[PDB]
């Protein structure tokens, strides 16, 4: 059943847009230099992103802003959400802690300005424009330099995959923090810029799927399983079993799986049937489990009880389970 | 095989008490060095294996934006346009350096410490490095156009500056295979730093056996580090480097350095058309004396290393 694996991927492989986004990007950018507070600000990353297989007119892209040097404050043990503390332009943003909603307010304002000069702004992903046929959603980042926080300690266990040398390097590379809320003056840690350089230098061979005998599947399944998740969550549209449900939690599970099996032999291509099978059951047994550790932060249960119903994880394992047993109808299905 | 084993650990038993001063004053050094030279830094060394005592240190300058006129179709030697400048005097840039090195005393070799000024330039590599670096079916494309975005180095050596690679010489060492896990475990463990060691000391043993000859007085251990790297090109599976062969590789190594004598071939690892033992190089008497004396070696289990 594999080949109509590969009629999907050939689907996906196809499906002047990025030339509108990256000017008005262009545009923002200069004029958010213009403010003492946002005035190293540039694009982190390649001014474009799909976190959406599905939806190529829906970009996302990320600014960046190192803050010199910043305390992190653990909110109340959940590993994942700090407080951001301390001739300085930031400042003008509420107690000891550096505010989110504050930053946020200016940063939401410039830009609503900027784009006046027909760009539209949806209702208070910091901002979404519709440039009336695209959106992009622009996330504003906090960027350090200093080592990771402690609670990424035992993460990244990529030293039997990508090896040890390679993990120190990427460890030395700054991390990122988002908002996001709760006390809403919290910040979340961020390594999307890790993932992108892992999932584009996958192998544990240097020369993996840069000739015909190394050829590799792990893109392949990563991308099938974020199209198997969009689909399902827009077929329920509507209602509102799948909307805690994302690509991220797909994207983890993915890496969990190449921690599980390291070596290039277990991802041949000629078994993309079994290897996506592997990863689909991976998924659901997660989902059963209700344990899926946040790679970078592992005492961070992406799964946890007080994050999604197990209501809503036994919906999708049901979903997913009669997809798996029948071909997967809902690949062709929209 | 179990002679070298005993050469390799020998090496390791004279490899700490030494770099702890030397940190000192070059870290002191460029402090004045920041005086006048703003931008100078450390780059980065043993380049001599047999010698702990002697060390190498890379203080590296960046200039802004040069433009670089080859020097006589060397490919390697350059002019550098835009004080000393003249054209951009190694003389004079190397008199400043110089003197302010020499006063905080109070290239440059000062326990011996050789210290090298080199020019940095962020820009793309120069043209005569377009096909060399043939790392692709080695260490993959992908590292080969990431190694291509970091900065080449400029070195002086009638009023020229040479190209400096061997901060990419350095990383590739360390990080050798085609399998990224290569030598970090059991299953794993390859021998390539081993035969470039082992083809190092061989040569500074012979240099020193017949030092009053001068026969060997051209040869450096760059043109075998230069060698042992087309050989890994020739051999990129790491499974050619199993520890267990280390015999038959160090055989392999020392063959091709010296076909390479024999020709009278040896390019430059990342410009190809710059041949390092070239007729105007390097006198063919010396070639044939160096391999006369090696296939001696060779053929007697290497009685230089004991
Ligand atoms: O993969 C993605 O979809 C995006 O992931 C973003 O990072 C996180 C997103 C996340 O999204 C969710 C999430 C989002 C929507 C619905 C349910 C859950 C939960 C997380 O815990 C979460 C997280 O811990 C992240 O670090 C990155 O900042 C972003 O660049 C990336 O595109
Ligand atoms: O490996 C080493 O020993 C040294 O290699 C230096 O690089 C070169 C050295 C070189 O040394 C020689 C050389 C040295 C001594 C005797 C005969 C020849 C010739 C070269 O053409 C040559 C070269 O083209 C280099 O690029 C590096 O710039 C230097 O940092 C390093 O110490
Ligand atoms: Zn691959
Ligand atoms: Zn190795």
């Amino acid at each position: 059943g594999a080949s109509k694996l590969r009629a999907v991927l050939e689907k996906l492989k196809l499906s002047t847009a990025a030339g509108m986004v990256k000017g008005v990007v262009d545009h923002l950018l200069l004029r958010l230099k213009c403010d003492s507070a946002f005035r190293g600000v540039g694009l982190l990353n390649s001014y474009y992103e799909h976190v959406k297989i599905s939806a190529p007119n829906e970009f996302d892209v990320m600014f960046k802003l190192e803050v010199p040097r910043i305390q992190l404050e653990e909110y109340s043990n959940t590993r994942a959400y700090y407080f951001v503390k301390f001739e300085n332009p930031l400042s003008q943003f509420e107690g000891e802690i550096l505010s989110a909603s504050k930053m946020l307010s200016k940063f939401r304002k410039i830009i609503k300005e900027e784009i006046n000069d027909d760009v539209i702004m949806k209702r208070k992903p910091a901002v979404t424009l519709l440039i009336e046929k695209i959106s992009v959603d622009i996330t504003l980042a906090l960027e350090s330099k200093s080592s990771w926080p402690a609670s990424t300690q035992e993460g990244l266990r990529i030293q039997n995959w990508l090896s040890a040398k390679v993990r120190k390097q990427l460890r030395l590379k700054p991390f990122y923090l988002v908002p996001k809320h709760f006390q809403e003056e919290t910040w979340r840690l961020s390594f999307s810029h890790i993932e992108k350089e892992i999932l584009n230098n996958h192998g544990k061979s240097k020369t993996c799927c840069e000739n015909k005998e190394e050829k590799c599947c792990r893109k392949d399944c990563l991308k099938l399983m974020k199209y198997l998740l969009e689909q399902l969550k827009e077929r329920f549209k509507d209602k509102k079993h799948l909307d805690k449900f994302s690509s991220y939690h797909v994207k983890t599970a993915f890496f969990h799986v190449c921690t599980q099996n390291p070596q290039d032999s277990q991802w041949d291509r000629k078994d993309l049937g079994l290897c996506f099978d592997n990863c689909v059951t991976y998924f659901l047994q997660c989902l059963r489990t209700e344990k899926l550790e946040n790679y970078f932060i592992p005492e961070f249960n992406l799964f946890s009880s007080n994050l999604i119903d197990k209501r809503s994880k036994e919906f999708l394992t049901k979903q997913i389970e009669y997809e798996r047993n029948n071909e997967f109808p809902v690949f062709d299905e929209f």
